[PDB]
């Protein structure tokens, strides 16, 4: 027993990571089969962010100007082509520790682990959720651009996530493994909006039914609700209406524990409006929403 | 920016996890160059377990009992010791996988990444700190017995855990990697005390420095305080009484920030004696103890 924010084994995605150098800028890049991928402001200066003309600034660039070192191995780049706000450096060595992967563009509120890495090597690996508008809140500090995140199905790796930038809120934007931003934003050094979040409801009663998986239970009421009244409260708390997609997703846990997410939803519904009195659940003194429904049943079946 | 929760890339740790089978029970092992370590209840019953000889039970076992399974790659072994908690196995060839690596003893207090295992196989990696009292609070279901708490030092893996126990309350109990249980705690299956656990207030403090390097500076306060006057404070809301060597390891935080160690101490007084009044440092709403100085150093220096 025991509930914990995981992440997935990093090993598959360690052998990926490569370092991108183009004139006086080095970040990350993924070396999958005979092609790197990395952010496409690799190839900017610290004054072209303000305003660059990624087209005009490629041009002047040729495949030797890329240096890419996977630990000790150069690779010798033969191609170059930039796809949204990705480059994609063709190499002549595929790379040999290429796992079984897929890219896929996520949903908000879904979840995913960070492989952070610096100059092409990896520092740790966290567990986050991508928020309702679109940013991650993770730990990102400068030459971590070109970072990913991924999630692992058996011995397939679903790449989801490339980091850019740093919005001057501190909270984090990047891209799809194709190059386009999740959310509004783009990869320029300006202010940009970010727009109200919300509390991932249907992560939220997920780890409450985690919750009382693992014996706390002091949350759990006399009262019910219905859909519309719960949404009446979640409106009222900026929590994300909950739908029947949702009640349906949740089903499994609400068949193990017994407990009909409706009733689930009364439990929360008074949480939110009364607190938490001082008490914790799962050691945590807030209502968390980065565990999915599918997340809590992974940890709690092994 | 930013500060999250993070655990060590797992992938060297990820290359040396094996099956260990033996009659019935099958746990997780760990194979370094040609020894496989494992805990020494796999050669256990469910029965056993009440009031196991170990000694006898073990001399029921030939070499040839134990399959270890690594992946596909089955293993032979040669020769098999018992040494306190641990079963080291001796198998015919070298894991090409190995790290470079240690044994260590860690000190109560500090942090590791555990790498949750079934059946051989990895599924998640999380930080977590050793308890004052020797538990640690993890992710732990049927199984997982012989995965690993570890620490990446460049490329030497320091292994400091192998798991072994769930307590009654839902804690978790285990060795080091020479088998000795860290507290008072046995592998048997009865009721153990693990006695009273504090929180580790030099954590705090260093979590409390990452809190104002990344912005959140609401707790800092105009007060300052004694060490006495403090560890007054410490006592009362049960935390580890400070001392001039934790003063000396928060030093460097001390130094980056410009906040005297002291100045920070009645900062903690405040937040221990008035509650957080609804607020969040670092998205939490409790005081987090599982980062050491080294851990926020390194979070934030990359």
């Amino acid at each position: 027993s025991g509930f914990r924010k995981m992440a997935f084994p990093s090993g598959k995605v360690e052998g990926c990571m490569v370092q991108v150098t183009c004139g006086t800028t080095t970040l990350n890049g993924l070396w999958l089969d005979d092609v790197v991928y990395c952010p496409r402001h690799v190839i900017c200066t610290s004054e072209d962010m303000l305003n660059p003309n990624y087209e005009d600034l490629l041009i002047r660039k040729s495949n030797h100007n890329f240096l890419v070192q996977a630990g000790n191995v150069q690779l010798r780049v033969i191609g170059h082509s930039m796809q949204n706000c990705v480059l994609k450096l063709k190499v002549d060595t595929a790379n040999p520790k290429t796992p079984k992967y897929k890219f896929v563009r996520i949903q908000p509120g879904q979840t995913f682990s960070v492989l952070a890495c610096y100059n092409g090597s990896p520092s740790g690996v966290y567990q986050c959720a991508m928020r309702p508008n679109f940013t991650i809140k993770g730990s990102f500090l400068n030459g971590s651009c070109g970072s990913v995140g991924f999630n692992i199905d058996y011995d397939c790796v679903s790449f989801c996530y490339m980091h850019h930038m740093e919005l001057p809120t501190g909270v984090h934007a990047g891209t799809d493994l194709e190059g386009n931003f999740y959310g509004p934003f783009v990869d320029r050094q300006i202010a940009q909006a970010a727009g109200t979040d919300t509390t991932i409801t249907v992560n939220v009663l997920a780890w409450l039914y985690a919750a009382v998986i693992n014996g706390d239970r002091w949350f759990l009421n006399r009262f019910t609700t219905t859909l519309n009244d719960f949404n009446l409260v979640a409106m009222k708390y900026n929590y994300e209406p909950l739908t029947q997609d949702h009640v349906d997703i949740l089903g499994p846990l609400s068949a193990q524990t017994g407990i009909a997410v409706l009733d689930m939803c009364a439990s929360l519904k008074e949480l939110l409006q009364n607190g938490m009195n001082g008490r914790t659940i799962l050691g945590s003194a807030l209502l968390e929403d980065e565990f999915t429904p599918f997340d809590v049943v992974r940890q709690c079946s092994g």
